């Protein structure tokens, strides 16, 4: 009714209306307005008045009134006085996850959410799909709007979708959809528990016979799902379920490639099943987990020599992965080696030393920790050799010795340690 004198409104703009504001900008014929409560910074103006998109900030006014549909930023809540007066004129409220399934293939898309492991099952989800050979699209709210990939063409859309998105998403009609779980606590959300189930579980209601619905079945304490269209595969049930070292799919047993904690184990499980579904196979599943990068790794124990016990986590690239490896001990004569990621490491210190029987050192990451660890007991060395001998030498009966890097390289060192371990007579 109204051509290129349309009217639409960002309310807020994170990551998403800023996503989606640079789509419409470039393939809508309308007049555009951002509404911002705090200040806008100095690049984020010039963006603005490079496009003339028109602006307010330090709080939202009665300009947005005057909007054919406002774009909602998922964190605004809803008892707000702007969407307050907004739903009392009458003006359309949508938001970028809404648009974005709302413009995409739905049968290319796949949505999933939950409380807890999001992230990483759905970066398992990408992983997969992208290592059978399709362009695959990963993004969401913990990530790249999806908006973003409107842009070109890809073969699946895997999206990560918040509760907030999808309360805000009027109609959120996905084919595929996962939920991983849904739990009680801990919770980013606002308040009411039943609001929050309830908005995690719109796209189910939605789909149709030709769809796919996969899910944790501890939901149905919750919410009665019989209604529900679609081809349902629910897990954790007698088929479909994974103990410590096995993942059962379809009544068939797989052994897994590490023995991981229990949201991982999840992620697999809920993974798994949806790929067994679109694809009748799991081996090639398997064979991708392999090089999985969030993957846990294996702390092999080695054996003793002399009453101390080693272990190798060799691969262990980073100070977050070192501090997991610690975590299983309460003393430990500790090697540390290779190349510092750029870091603070004070706050690794801080956290691993009441663990540190001994540290021991050497590569560039030397370099790096060296000014924060006057605090301990500590040696530089100038290989692993080296750095074997000197965990013997200040050591005694009883003590674990831990590889556990902390940097990256040029299995290897593993290896090398290994090797070192038995040379010295190690079981
Ligand atoms: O945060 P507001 O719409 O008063
Ligand atoms: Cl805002
Ligand atoms: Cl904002
Ligand atoms: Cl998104
Ligand atoms: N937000």
């Amino acid at each position: 009714p109204r051509g290129s004198h349309m009217k639409i409104g960002f309310l807020g703009f994170g990551k998403s209306n800023r996503s989606l504001l640079k789509y419409l900008l470039n393939h809508q014929e309308a007049k555009f307005f951002v509404s911002e409560a705090k200040t806008l910074d100095g690049e984020t103006k010039k963006f603005l008045e490079e496009h003339s998109v028109e602006y307010e900030e330090g709080g939202h006014t009665e300009k947005l009134l005057d909007c054919d549909v406002v774009y909602v930023s998922p964190g605004i809540k809803p008892d707000t006085s702007m969407i307050e007066l907004l739903s009392s004129r009458g003006v359309k409220l949508s938001t970028e996850l809404q648009f974005f399934l709302d413009n995409v293939d739905p049968k290319k898309v796949v949505g999933i959410t939950g409380t807890d492991g999001k992230s990483t099952a759905t970066a398992l989800m990408y992983h997969v799909l992208s290592g059978r050979g399709f362009k695959t699209f990963l993004g969401g709210n913990f990530g790249t709007p999806a908006v973003e990939a409107l842009e070109g063409e890809y073969d699946y859309y895997v999206l990560e979708m918040s509760s907030f998105q999808l309360f805000w998403s009027e109609r959120p009609y996905l084919s595929n959809f996962l939920v991983l779980n849904i739990s009680e606590d801990h919770l980013d959300w606002h308040s009411s528990f039943k609001e929050y189930v309830d908005s995690k579980l719109k796209p189910a209601f939605l789909q149709t016979e030709g769809d796919l619905f996969v899910y944790n079945k501890h939901i149905e304490r919750l919410r009665n799902l019989e209604g529900v269209r679609s081809r349902k595969i629910p897990f954790w049930t007698d088929e479909n379920f994974a103990t410590e070292k096995e993942l059962i799919v379809r009544g068939k047993k797989y052994t897994l490639p590490g023995n991981y904690p229990y949201q991982m184990r999840e992620n697999i499980l809920a993974v798994s099943v949806l790929y067994m579904e679109m694809f009748n196979e799991l081996e090639s599943f398997l064979e991708l987990l392999r090089d999985f990068k969030p993957l846990p790794h294996r702390m092999e124990y080695l054996g003793q020599i002399d009453g101390r016990h080693f272990y190798n986590d060799s691969k262990a690239t980073s100070t977050h992965a070192v501090l997991g490896a610690l975590s299983n001990f309460d003393k430990v004569v500790l090697i540390m080696c290779g190349i510092g990621k750029k870091e603070n490491y004070s706050l690794f210190v801080e956290k691993a030393s009441p663990k540190l029987k001994h540290l021991i050192m050497f590569g560039e990451i030397s370099k790096e920790l060296a000014p924060f660890v006057g605090k301990i007991p500590h040696s530089i060395v100038e290989n692993m050799e080296e750095a074997f001998e000197k965990a013997m030498e200040v050591s005694e009966k009883g003590d674990v010795i831990l590889l556990s890097p902390g940097g990256a390289s040029f299995a290897k060192r593993g290896e090398h340690f290994r090797e070192i371990f038995k040379r010295h007579g190690g079981d």
